[PDB]
């Protein structure tokens, strides 16, 4: 038992960080087979037109380092945001692994990096507004969340931004940002966040399946009557897509989703009392159903 | 900006990681070189005399798998409550790597592992009553926790058992185990636990690095007098040595360690009052301040 932030380990990614250089601007990349992804404002020169700005360079203007050796570039194209280099190596430590492009509300590990090295690795949620509450400092652009499926890296972000609230922005491995941001230096704001209601209630079954049972009630509610009080809390709407998503750990603990739904009510309407859930004084939102099926059932990755 | 509970990359760790199955019991081992480490009781057969549970055994009756390859035992012993099995392949994964034995209020990585197989990774302390609140399920055993300094893996941790209240107890990886825990079941107790208190004020710290300020206050305090308060709230005393070590964040915050000892105090009578700290609305006790400098500074491992 017990119950943690749990991030998927990490070796498959760190394999694959390189450091790509350019003009003044080095930056982390990402190596899979003879492909180098790393953020596009890597390119030399607010309002910069990167089609411009990349006409100008020459393959031998990238600096690519794979630990103490470097690797030469022999292609070069953009993609959306992201810059893809072509290398003449294929990465021999290249995962089986596929790019996704995930929802608000899922969860991701990130494996922050600088200079091409692996600083850490931590879970995030990208929000509904399209942020992440990540820890970045500059040089960690080009950092990429992942989750892994038995054998497999499923790439969802890289890292290219910071919001004036200390939030982050990105884009998945296809260059496309998550939310409405831009990377440029203009005036950008996250939008209203909100909690994910689904992943709340996720939370409180991982607590029940650990013993924590008191913040449950004899009281159910209605979806409609239960979205009507989230709302009031600034909670994403529940729908009966949720719900069934919920089926599983409902059937674990035996809690029909709409009791845990008065209970989050309940714990809405009256706060927490100076008691806590699973170590936490907050109503945890980043962790999905799927999250807690897996850390409470021991899923392994090989 | 942003602070979240990161661990180290594992990936280091991850190519360590094997199956050690015996009679009817399978957990994890740890391979270095051509010793894999594990616990103890997962030889054959409370109250074991596990000296003369060993000395029954052959090396055929440990299944060592690595992956897909079976590793063949040329000897085994044991260590405390570790046992060490002798294989003819040197791991060609080995990391640069040490045993440390680790004081309380220390944190570390663990890799929870099941059959061999990383599950994921997660940021521990070693509570001040030799406990660590851990996420750990039948067949975990054998997974490490670890720091990494580097380049080179510090091992720590090794999981042998969970206690009734939810909490792990385990081993250094030379088998000497944290805490007045053996390895039977019989009735132990825990020990009541206490709040780091060095590792709160790294983390009020690190809330000041990133820009959350509201907590402070102009008030001052002697040791003397915040440990007085301390204990009245089940913390643990604040050395001179916990307020040296404090010093290169107190310096670079500008804000001197008995000041944040006041705001602590503060914090204590009176509770946060609604508001958070770092996304929390507990005092965080499970960040060093070597942890917050890492991430705050961006510390890599090659
Ligand atoms: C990233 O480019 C990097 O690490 N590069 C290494 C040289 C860096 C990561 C940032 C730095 C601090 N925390 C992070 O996550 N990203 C950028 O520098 C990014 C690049 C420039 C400006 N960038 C910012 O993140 C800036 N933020 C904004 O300007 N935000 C708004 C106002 C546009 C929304 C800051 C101010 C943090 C440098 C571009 C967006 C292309
Ligand atoms: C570990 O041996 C394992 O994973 N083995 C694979 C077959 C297992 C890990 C445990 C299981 C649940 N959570 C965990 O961390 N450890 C044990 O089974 C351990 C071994 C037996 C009994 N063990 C326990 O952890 C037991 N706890 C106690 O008996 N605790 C007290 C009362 C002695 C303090 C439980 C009840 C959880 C099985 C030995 C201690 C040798």
């Amino acid at each position: 038992s017990g119950f943690r932030k749990m991030a998927f380990p990490s070796g498959k990614v760190e394999g694959c960080m390189v450091q790509v250089t350019c003009g003044t601007t080095t930056l982390n990349g990402l190596w899979l087979d003879d492909v180098v992804y790393c953020p596009r404002h890597v390119i030399c020169t607010l309002n910069p037109n990167y089609e411009d700005l990349l006409i100008r360079k020459s393959n031998h203007n990238f600096l690519v380092q794979a630990g103490n050796v470097q690797l030469r570039v022999i292609g070069h194209s953009m993609q959306n945001c992201v810059l893809k280099l072509k290398v003449d190596t294929a990465n021999p430590k290249t995962p089986k692994y596929k790019f996704v492009r995930i929802q608000p509300g899922q969860t991701f590990s990130v494996l922050a990096c600088y200079n091409g090295s692996p600083s850490g690795v931590y879970q995030c949620a990208m929000r509904p507004n399209f942020t992440i509450k990540g820890s970045f400092l500059n040089g960690s652009c080009g950092s990429v969340g992942f989750n892994i499926d038995y054998d497999c890296v499923s790439f969802c972000y890289m890292h290219h931004m910071e919001l004036p609230t200390g939030v982050h922005a990105g884009t998945d491995l296809e260059g496309n940002f998550y939310g409405p941001f831009v990377d440029r230096q203009t005036a950008q704001a996250a939008g209203t966040d909100t909690t994910i209601t689904v992943n709340v209630l996720a939370w409180l079954y991982a607590a029940v399946i650990n013993g924590d049972r008191w913040f449950l009630n004899r009281f159910t509610t209605t979806l409609n009557d239960f979205n009507l009080v989230a709302m009031k809390y600034n909670y994403e709407p529940l729908t009966q897509d949720h719900v069934d998503i919920l089926g599983p750990l409902s059937a674990q603990t035996g809690i029909a989703v709409l009791d845990m739904c008065a209970s989050l009510k309940e714990l809405l309407q009256n706060g927490m009392n100076g008691r806590t859930i699973l170590g936490s004084a907050l109503l945890e939102d980043e962790f999905t159903p799927f999250d807690v099926v897996r850390q409470c059932s021991g899923v392994t990755f090989q």
